[PDB]
């Protein structure tokens, strides 16, 4: 039996054309999240409903819907029900929903839950919006000069979960199949050796990369680049850059500048002339250290992406508080993109700061601009009043600490 | 017929019992190198010559021998010879050689030639040691905390080059194969899909791991760290992660520290503990930044390797001055790991910093660390003498702007 409660008030968000319709009481589903879910997991419903009461003077609110995977889904579910049905069932029919961070158990054999709420529920879009907040403590000497935008691939590359364990029946019938029916003679040590599949399709790609550049146009971005390791794998992550650059002819108009490769797009709104670029991925990670004013909106694969989101983060101070999105045509899950810290759970300490982001990137999903348009302000004035959690303030000087739920707080207060 | 000069004076280095014999008057095979060759690869010649000159007081001499690779070979061998047998044949029988920077052709469906290289002469290990040189400028705030050497697996991985073109007799078969016989039910698009085979073997894996250990204890460095995204890719990546602990506690008397996974290898010269631990790959490229001192041996595979060379590069103003070196057990390739530069070849301009430190690996790999010493020496001198070229001249202040071969003799000068 369902131990979800579907509120009394509350009205569910439909979809029709293509386009969001969101009622003054929507319905959200929310995952609390394992380990430090318990701390961050408050203050984001706190700030969230904070910005929501202030920018719509008590018109709107949102009736939040606790559902369950992870830990403590099998603590409310029984025993090995680390994902029920249900909750791949709500999140498509409520449309819009966020989660704090997973546990995926280890020794069950079973694949990461956050890959497979993306891939059940075909959130093909992984949207990771990187940008510095001033006064936050950075290992870098310019990270304001980081504003980037990252469309990573999210249903398909190795990230299928398509392989087979060394010296497994399997593996040894699709290495035989390989070398024998294909005449692969590429394979180094064919004993004991694992086997992995890269898959990448024209319509995985192109749905992604089409996202990328509608949202450059919408957002008026000057730069959609291609990253890709397409030298040495040619017909996935190459081929991932050519239909990236085809698409951009095919339906944007793109057009060739001087020589090529890159491309020219105009933005049909404002006439403003966005970049198609492509650069190869080890490349890609220099140049965002050296070169960061130059990149905008990012569209890669799922592993570069999952690598890029990350390294970015890290290098604008953001690595506890880089806002995530996993976008489909028919729901959206928001998350914390940090892990469970199980080390600091209930302890009040860690910072909000991601899953509040995320649950920006939520409310602007839902067209609720001016309420995220508030945490924006909330987080970057609590940020400059230096007023912050334990892992900025060991980085800085002359700062105050807070708790987590204080943090939350201090967001509110400079709303 | 060949157009290899073997030198009048000069002798063949031998290998017996796994080490190397190296005459006074070794022959040295080079490549000049395509692009930018042209002008890094003579500023190598001279200092290395004048490093061995000064070591060991013109007892000893490298008798440097070109050899051929890239569109010079076609410009010597014809018009298809882009690697010519007799340059396999030629670094194999003289165990030691160098190469500038190499241009694969696009179009012709040709494969990276650097990768040829590696892969054809069993180079399983590329070794990528990233320090800071005093002077350097920097992106980050604190590039000195970086001292790290990288052990990257060169033969398996990705870069198999295992794949099929979407749409192609071979790829739809291959994914028939899958779908049908192994079953394979989570390739989410399977049409116009192209297709990629990722290996990861145990004698692979150890082979690569050994000789990061064993350099550590050679060293005195103070821990390795096996880099793998084993959460996602099981069998593969997990596999490497898992076999790398297995090996230093089989070989290398590992041992659990409290309650693991991390393990002590006690070092049998100095008895420094070394420690073995591990970190997820996506994590790692934020912990380069964040805690770099954590970190110094890194053991980790092909592709992971080439993407976290790359951003420790980067991170340190070593861009265009990061040395590298691919070794096997039967000969060893060094070489500069930036790309041809076609736009300055010729000028006198780039930085010869890159194939003069890989040379400065070579004089320490011939057991000449005399010689290899006084390159470190130069090197660290001209820096921080603000005698540079443009590439560190337009990052800095009060710097005095070098040509290459300019800067190839601060170095000699400051030995
Ligand atoms: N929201 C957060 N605020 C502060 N630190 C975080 C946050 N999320 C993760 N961390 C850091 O990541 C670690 C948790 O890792 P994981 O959940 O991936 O296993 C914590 O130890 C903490 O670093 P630290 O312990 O150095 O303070
Ligand atoms: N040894 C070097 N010294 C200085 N810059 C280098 C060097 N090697 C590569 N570069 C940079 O990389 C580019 C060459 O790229 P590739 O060979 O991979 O196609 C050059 O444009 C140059 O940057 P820049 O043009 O900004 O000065
Ligand atoms: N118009 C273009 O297509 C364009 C412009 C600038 C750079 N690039 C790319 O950057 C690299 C070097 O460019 P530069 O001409 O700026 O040195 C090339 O690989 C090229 O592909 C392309
Ligand atoms: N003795 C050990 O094995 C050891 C020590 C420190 C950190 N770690 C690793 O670091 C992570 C967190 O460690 P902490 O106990 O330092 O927070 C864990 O994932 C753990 O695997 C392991
Ligand atoms: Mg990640
Ligand atoms: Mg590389």
């Amino acid at each position: 039996e369902s131990k979800v409660v579907v509120p009394a008030q509350g009205k569910k968000i439909t979809l029709q054309n293509g386009k969001l319709n969101v009622p003054e009481n929507p319905i959200i589903p929310y995952i609390e999240g394992d380990g430090i879910g318990v701390d961050v997991t408050p203050a984001m419903l706190k700030v969230v409903d904070a910005a929501v009461e202030k920018a719509y003077k008590g018109e709107r609110k949102i009736s939040w819907m606790e559902i369950y995977t992870g830990e403590k889904s099998t603590q409310v579910y029984g025993q090995d029900v680390w994902l029920p049905a249900e909750t791949l069932d709500l999140i498509r029919e409520y449309r819009v929903a966020i989660m704090g961070p997973l546990t995926t158990p280890v020794g069950g054999g079973i694949r990461s839950l956050n890959v497979a709420l993306r891939q059940e529920l075909d959130l093909y879009i992984c949207l990771r919006p990187v940008r510095y907040y001033q006064g936050t403590p950075s290992p870098v000497k310019h990270p304001e000069l980081t504003d980037m935008v990252i469309f990573r691939e999210n249903s398909e590359d190795i990230y299928a979960g398509i392989e087979w364990k060394a010296d497994s029946a399997d593996a040894e019938k699709v290495i035989k199949f390989l070398r024998e029916e294909m005449g692969v003679k590429k394979i180094r040590f064919p004993e004991h050796c694992g086997i992995g599949i890269k898959p990448c399709s024209e319509e995985g790609t192109k749905r992604l990369v089409r996202a990328a550049i509608e949202y450059a146009i919408a957002n008026d971005r000057d730069s959609v680049t291609l990253v890709h390791k397409g030298n040495i794998m040619k017909f996935t992550e190459g081929a991932f850059k050519d239909w990236g650059y085809q698409l951009a002819r095919e339906e944007f108009g793109g057009e060739l500048i001087d020589g090529g490769p890159w491309l020219k797009v105009k933005n049909p709104n404002t006439g403003k002339e966005i970049v198609i670029k492509d650069v190869i991925a080890d490349a890609f990670l220099q140049q965002i250290l050296l070169r960061p004013a130059e990149y905008d909106v990012i569209a890669c694969m799922n592993l570069n992406g999952d690598y890029i989101s990350d390294a970015l983060a890290a290098q604008v101070g953001g690595i506890g508080i880089a806002p995530g999105a996993n976008i489909g045509d028919e729901c959206a899950l928001f998350e914390a993109t940090h892990g469970t810290a199980p080390k600091y759970a209930g302890q009040d300490k860690v910072n909000p700061g991601s899953i509040i982001l995320s649950a920006e990137m939520m409310l602007r999903h839902m067209g609720w601009t001016e309420a995220a348009d508030l945490i924006v302000k909330g987080m970057e004035g609590a940020i400059n009043a230096k007023t912050v959690t334990y892992d900025f303030e060991r980085l800085m000087d002359g700062a105050k600490l807070l708790k987590c739920s204080e943090f939350g707080d201090a967001i509110i207060e400079n709303m």
